């Protein structure tokens, strides 16, 4: 599934909620370390709403766990990422992922 780890805290009271729409920034890694995308290098948060299968599952749960301000750790395994398809040239089949990321602010 997905793996959380604390990067730095957040408000531990501010959590997201089915149908807000949650402003992140993220890197995405593969495991090891080679970058596949980063909003913040292209200096624009990333938005999705929680229940409307935007995001790949582990997003879904690992954002899900967040409050704002925090920055944490996401590791995800292929069954809740891309799975044996990958996304074409970026991500490999059968890619556990990293990604960093920031829960900045929910709409
Ligand atoms: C619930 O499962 C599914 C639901 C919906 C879809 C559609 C795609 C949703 C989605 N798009 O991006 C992403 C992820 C996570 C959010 C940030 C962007 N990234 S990313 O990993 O960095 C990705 C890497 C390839 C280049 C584009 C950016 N999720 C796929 C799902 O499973 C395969």
């Amino acid at each position: 599934g997905v793996q959380v780890e604390t990067i730095s805290p957040g408000d531990g009271r501010t959590f997201p909620k089915r149908g807000q729409t949650c402003v992140v920034h993220y890197t995405g890694m593969l495991e090891d370390g080679k970058k596949f995308d980063s909003s913040r290098d292209r200096n624009k948060p990333f938005k999705f709403m929680l229940g409307k299968q935007e995001v790949i599952r582990g997003w879904e749960e690992g954002v899900a766990q967040m409050s704002v301000g925090q920055r944490a750790k996401l590791t995800i395994s292929p069954d809740y990422a891309y799975g044996a398809t990958g996304h074409p040239g970026i991500i490999p089949p059968h890619a556990t992922l990293v990604f960093d990321v920031e829960l900045l602010k929910l709409e």
